[PDB]
């Protein structure tokens, strides 16, 4: 139910969180807790780089942009690394995980306070990815999952069943925990139970 943010990077991060939280710009050290009550389902957090907003709460961002905001409504444009959660009550369960399907900005850690049964436990994605990204998934301060780059069944799944590509397995070899591709679930996929643990996010762990 309580996510916390924190940014650990040698730069400012500006934090966003959907479909609670909006956005929250945060300095090295800082930190945001945001409250997700049970029940909170296709919710995500995120950082965007180099935002410059102005004392409206409005401009643009280099990476993970939603819209020219920073008290985020809607998800961010790639590429962004994602910490994606799910509050189930039909369950009683939390279904988590940390996605690079719309690519890769800053590293993170994405871990449950409690930790529990191995499919409950912190996972991080800290690779050197923006350094050794493909000069064809290269973009300014991060690196696109080949789905936005290309697009197609082959990259996005969206025809029929899919498998990784050599782009998926790009991020998937330096980061083995994240969803890497559309399908990625018996890897990627993660559960905790509902209310025996709070999560935390950090950036640049």
């Amino acid at each position: 139910a309580t996510i916390e943010v924190r940014n650990n990077c040698p730069y400012t991060v500006w934090a966003a969180s959907t479909p609670i939280g909006g956005g929250r710009r945060l300095d090295r050290g800082q930190t945001w807790v945001i409250n997700a009550p049970r029940g909170t389902k296709m919710a995500r957090v995120w950082g965007r780089t180099n935002c410059n907003f102005n004392a409206a709460g409005r401009g643009t961002c280099q990476t993970g942009d939603c819209g020219g905001v920073l008290q985020c409504t809607g998800w961010g444009k790639p590429p962004n690394t994602l910490a994606e959660y799910a509050l189930d009550q039909f369950s009683g369960l939390d279904f988590w995980d940390i996605s690079l399907v719309d690519g890769f900005n800053i590293p993170m850690t994405f871990a449950p306070t409690n930790p529990s049964g191995g499919k409950c436990h912190a996972i991080h994605c800290t690779a050197n990815i923006n350094g050794e990204c493909p000069r064809e998934l290269r973009v300014p301060g991060g690196c696109n999952n080949p789905c936005t780059t290309f697009g197609g069944q082959q990259y996005c799944c969206t025809q029929g069943p899919c498998g990784p590509t050599f782009f998926s397995k790009f991020f998937k070899q330096r980061c083995p925990d994240a969803y890497s591709y559309p399908q990625d679930d018996p890897t990627s996929t993660f559960t905790c139970p509902g209310g025996s643990t709070n999560y935390r996010v950090i950036f640049c762990p």
